[PDB]
């Protein structure tokens, strides 16, 4: 549903049918609300407890198709460009892609075969390094985030005498903003996420209606403007 | 029932009987609300938790006959047109049809016979690639969504020394919009999902009354225009 | 109860006894409401959870007599007229009758005797085709809906080395509309479901009173016209 | 109406339908009364509470056409010639146009961007200068009037770290006098506002009737000589 339709049905659902019509929204306001609804819906549908169904990323066909056009596969770049201080003497630092929203699968290709990366918590790190062995299980590797600047930097811990060749990350791409019109203006160029040009919703058309409905709900909550509406609809930011 | 009957009965149910009759809706507004109701009804009826009966796609004769006119069978196109970075070294990339709404059944015909595709979750992917074997069961194949642009791209994982001949996908076709009248205008051509011409409801007449009722409910909720109505009737967008 | 009486007692129950009489309804409005009530009552009484009793199609004598004058027996036409792509290499495509509302019994007459058709779900299809045999039980056959255009197209899967001779479907016919008067007019011919002429209620007279009562309830809900009435009586569309 | 029409038609209204029945006004007196009447009309139709409709400058199409030929756009000139003392540390003194009657819109073009000027009262200045930050909002600038000599001088308090490059003022131009004859011909050195020659009305013809009627009322009151009439029609002088 290209952005002109986003604006047109936004008007239709917002004010064109209201009994006491509210002032129509500017295109910047509609773009901001649509982008906010996009992020809110993505976070709602990624986590099962964020929506009424209780279903997450791959808990039904609908969720799979929802995040289908947002999934991306990239590689981590070895961070030997500059020195650094790792928390572990035996961890190799890798930089994840910049346009990363959420990681759902990671894998490392070593000389000793491919191994699934298990992101270990700070409590599991302390528990596991109190043990005599302190290495992953046969077909897995460990991961902990390290000092990150401008992008997520990642420490990979593999078994001894293993060299990493590739480090693939299957992640959810950061959604691009929904901008209806060229936001360029003589009085000042405004941006949604650093882009002023027209930006289509690059997700599957299945959730475009949900994004529009959430945008309308946010618009009406802003219209009322009391604390109750803001807190009630702010619970779904998540 | 054809588009004329949708519009006429929409007027009848909306404002021709109500005491303090409200302004009649424009045909663009009626078409918008009918299309939104169509998508909402489809999403409610696919998921058991989305409707009051607790019944999903195939949980009763009515639910079968509801989507009977929306089911379609196609084939995935092998994505060797251009190079790409697969998350799994032994996965063949396939492109699904553009007009895909939900996948309900997939199957792949290999040299070793037909094999049912099981869409494995990311947590199930991590669990399964931690085992020594890392291959599907005898009569199945595995599947994960990969980098998708403009249409869903799919990674198929089969057993070793197996070649894929075809990849059939039983999916639900994307519903076409319901447009009452030719939306062509001298002041600007407006579209619902990229089409301005008249578009009939391409689903079974069993749910035409259902779509009309949902459209009327959405129309009256928009008429009320308060945050309450939008929030409570957005719960059914799903 | 022929349609003149439908209109006369509709008036009597709607406005002729009211203290502050509402405007009388047009014959088109009454026809639309009666047809809507007809479909709503059929769907109420087919599914047990749709009515207060909790009784479905054949759960009491009343329901049997209710759907008695709506049941029909027809045959499926082999769809070798044109080529197609079946989801199963070994399924024969058959086209169901056009005036089909709900299927309650299906059967196929093969050279190896008659067999009851079991409509298998998309989950049962995946479960059953993961098994070594992948054929029906002795005296049954499987069924899944395929690409359908203008009428439900059906795939029949029988055991190997079995040829289908007949395919009988015992279904519930689509109800004809209730039209009181010839809706032909000089200002434009209106239709309920594509027919303008007088149309009697072709169901058993047992549910005519229920259809009239539901029509009156819909009329009064439309008269009030608030969102509450529309949503409350829209739950019974089902 | 040319000046000759204002004089001739004053006598169809003041002088008892040009009957020489009322006292008889010279052309200098008629010019004086017309000038006073136009000033009164401008002041009354500007303030909503000053007229009979409760409508101000831009509150109806008639008011928009009334002041259409007075609205002027002019730039302010930096008052760097005189090194006076400003009440605010970061105030740049600007001189306004000499033919200024009422200001209605002011804007300042800074290096950061254009900023709408808010004419801030002496109470709001003390209120907003009792706070931590003490700067305008991101899209506005303040303005207070300062030591003025035979002109209008305004302090532009724009946010620190910003420089003013322009200052546009949209205002109501001071109306020119209405004079119906060369005053020097018969009256020695009398001027209305410094002009001794024929001066036409610089206003839209829509309010010429209003101005003439007000002049007639003022003449009749000034000649009836009652204190009550003078004080009663003195109410509308503002």
């Amino acid at each position: 549903m290209n952005v002109n339709e986003f604006s047109n049905e936004f008007d239709v659902l917002y004010n064109n049918i209201m009994s006491n019509a509210a002032p129509g929204l500017n295109e910047y306001e509609k773009s901001v609300l649509l982008t906010k609804a996009q992020e809110e819906i993505v976070k709602n549908y990624f986590e099962p407890a964020g929506n009424k169904y209780g279903k997450g990323l791959d808990d039904s066909p609908k969720r799979q198709i929802d995040f289908s056009e947002l999934i991306k596969v990239g590689e981590g770049v070895l961070n030997t460009s500059a020195p650094t201080i790792t928390f572990d003497k035996r961890a190799k630092v890798y930089d994840l892609p910049a346009d990363l929203f959420l990681v759902i699968n990671e894998a490392v290709d070593t000389n000793a075969g491919t191994k699934q990366i298990v992101p270990i918590s700070y409590s599991d790190y302390t528990r596991l390094m109190s043990r005599p062995y302190k290495e992953p299980v046969k077909y897995q590797a460990w991961r902990i985030i390290t000092t990150s600047i401008n992008n997520i930097s990642v420490e990979l811990i593999v078994n001894s005498n293993e060299t990493i060749t590739d480090y693939k990350v299957r992640y959810i791409r950061r959604p691009a903003p929904i901008i209806t019109t060229n936001l360029s203006s003589e009085y000042g160029d405004v941006t949604i996420n650093g882009v002023s040009t027209v930006s289509e919703c690059e997700l599957n058309p299945i959730i475009h209606s949900e994004i529009l409905q959430r945008a309308v709900e946010l618009a009406k909550a802003a219209y009322q403007g009391d604390l109750q509406a803001s807190v009630e609809l702010g619970q779904r930011s998540e």
